């Protein structure tokens, strides 16, 4: 592709979260034999409502760390607001499709104490987005470094993937919230030529599950597994075996743990794309990650480059925290 | 208790119902080493809402049979609407709890290809139902011959059991939809000295494993086990053993699995009400039952004593269907 250069562009959804705790532990209630048939219902405790979708949260947390970003998803008439909120971090919104008819999509998630999440999410204007060309995008804005492929409209996650290929744009496979939704064959597709694979370690077996997949098919595929492992950290995995892994940044409070699976993305390929090593992005990843789980909301993080060298000394070392917030500002 | 008598007391939630569709399988999303904590978000298809509430559904259901009922429960300012609903069925909604403040109750509802469900209800102003006295009711309307003491803010379920001991009333131990919420303590003192203990084979699996209570433990404190056992039927058990059970009505279409469970328990109640035998008002809970499976939505089926004897007949022989058929308008 002889086109000229330019970012990264962010491909998912963009949504209203609703989000709900229950005070109680949903693995207590999810009995082995009745999982043939659930049959639960949650009395919550809490409902409160904040910006997300994968595709809004990710290009939130890059511009918030001063990256250059452009969002692509489909929203509804409504966006005007949102919109707002994004560009007073630096997002570019100018590749957004705004629904004449459909609604913006809505995220409805409940909690429990031991931070398990089950939600339900109406598409709504999301399901535009198939109808979203990112020819157009490279048109206007020539080629972006990487293409993040988040979860979305299914068929536009084809589609966009599709499009990367034709247009061989880096792209990061990150099917993330919809491999519930996506078949088999659905997920397969998605993953050739993938220089970024991420999924937390549950998503990591529902793919194989669906896919008929080894581990090795897999890598055969992609240039990085990137596997995140809840308190256990973070694995990076090369394309056959070489694996860096990265602990977490210790938690002050587990409040919510909706998008710390994007944030810690967005914090990844910030360093990535900063000339950082695996190991040094990662650890940058694993702090946006920690802010967000300390936060209610997807979004409702700060920056503060002072009490991130702190942190980042605190669990990695003095010699990480300065090579990180140095690559930034 | 020497008070006069007159009805059939329905306490529990008065809510409004968003049912969505998942065109997949939560069980083949649900992965057992995972189990401890899950990460699942499904991708809908559809999004409705309807009138709802356990205690509006039951009302509502023993007011289409012709039934005398009062419903008791807490609901937000925006009752109006729905009590008028209720009324054109005949129910008596004087005693329904208006909030100044909070909002009626939330139920959000995801059911799979396989009549699956997961939910989270938001209890807004069915959180008030505790400050409802039923020795008030029962001043107005004189003591119902029964109290179906249904999910409701869970204080409330545990105070309107008290008020039922100490009033004389009897009542029947519905706490289906609450399980997952009570504490082993908060389930076992609801059941002591109820006519009926309803629940599904589920419910009743999960009862007994937070109670700490063995099938006998639960025998010797009520008149009547009623478990629904979903394409099976029902048990309807006595003291210690006696069981007699009833299979389903054979349905035409599983649309809504929605509110199945409170149309068998008011088509049965109204039978028990009318001298029909334990069998008998079974059979009649049994096609309320699937009147409902077959529509979206609890209260958006019809009554019609026509097709009713004919398809009783075709389940249950033509004795039951004009046994029912009788004892009714
Ligand atoms: N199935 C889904 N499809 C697209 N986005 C989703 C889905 N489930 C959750 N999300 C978004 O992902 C979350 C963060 O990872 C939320 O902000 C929510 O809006
Ligand atoms: N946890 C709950 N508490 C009270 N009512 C509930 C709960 N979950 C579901 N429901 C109600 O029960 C359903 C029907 O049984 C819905 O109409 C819904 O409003």
């Amino acid at each position: 592709d002889l086109y000229f250069q330019s970012t990264i562009a962010v491909t998912g959804s963009i949504a209203t979260d609703h989000l709900m705790r229950f005070p109680g532990r949903f693995s207590e209630q999810l009995l082995p034999e009745h999982l043939h048939k659930v049959s639960l219902s949650f009395l919550v405790d809490d409902l409160v409502m904040h910006r997300g979708g994968v595709a809004g949260n990710m290009a939130f947390a890059i511009g918030v760390l001063g990256g250059e970003v452009a969002l692509v998803g489909a929203a509804g008439a409504d966006f005007a607001d949102y919109r707002d909120w994004l560009k007073a971090r630096g997002v570019n919104c100018d590749h957004v499709l705004i629904s004449e008819t459909a609604h913006t999509a809505r995220f409805t998630c409940t909690t429990d104490v031991d931070m398990a999440q089950i939600a339900s999410f109406y598409p709504g204007a999301m399901s535009e987005a198939r109808n979203i060309k990112l020819a157009d995008v490279v048109s206007a804005i020539g080629k972006p470094e990487l293409v993040i492929i988040g979860a979305n409209d299914p068929e536009a996650m084809f589609l966009h993937t599709e499009e990367c290929r034709k247009l061989g744009l880096a792209f990061a496979a990150d099917p993330s919230q919809q491999l519930a939704r996506l078949s088999g064959e659905e997920i397969r597709r998605l993953v050739n030529g993938a220089a970024y694979l991420f999924t937390n370690d549950y998503e990591w077996d529902l793919l194989l599950s669906k896919t008929g997949w080894s581990e090795a098919d897999v890598m055969a595929q992609i240039d990085l597994r990137v596997t995140t492992l809840g308190p256990k950290g973070v694995d990076l995995v090369e394309p056959d075996g070489t694996t860096i892994h990265v602990g977490v940044v210790p938690e002050t409070s587990q409040t919510d743990p909706t998008g710390v699976g994007d944030a810690f993305r967005a914090g990844f390929l910030t360093g990535r794309s900063a000339g950082l090593g695996l190991e040094r992005s990662a650890q940058l990843g694993s702090l946006v990650a920690v802010l967000v789980l300390e936060s209610t909301g997807t979004q409702e993080w700060q920056w503060d480059y002072e009490a991130a060298a702190s942190r980042l000394a605190g669990a990695y070392g003095e010699h990480a925290a300065a090579e990180i917030v140095a690559v930034l500002a």
